[PDB]
């Protein structure tokens, strides 16, 4: 409606990528960086992109340490690059 599915993932990547390796961000820091003035619609639509890049295995999405999927997890969530050998 406001937002692509590109522009959130090109986003995700953007904030990644400006920030050192092993950090992360949440879901909040893509839909303020997209829609200041109005962010918590995006939320949903964050996860389904970084969902998508995890699928990639671009980058991977953790809950209290644990890789999980951000599209069934509860409640607040980090999101890094995926970083294996």
């Amino acid at each position: 409606m406001t937002v692509s599915d590109r522009e959130l993932e090109e986003c995700i990547r953007a904030l990644l990528d400006a920030r050192a390796d092993s950090a992360s961000i949440c879901p909040s820091d893509v839909a303020r960086a997209v829609a200041p003035d109005d962010w918590r619609p995006l939320m949903e639509p964050v996860r389904e992109a970084a969902g998508r890049l995890a699928d990639a295995g671009e980058v991977e999405v953790t809950q209290k340490g644990a890789v999980v999927d951000p599209r069934s997890a509860r409640g607040p969530i980090r999101i890094r690059w995926t970083r294996t050998d």
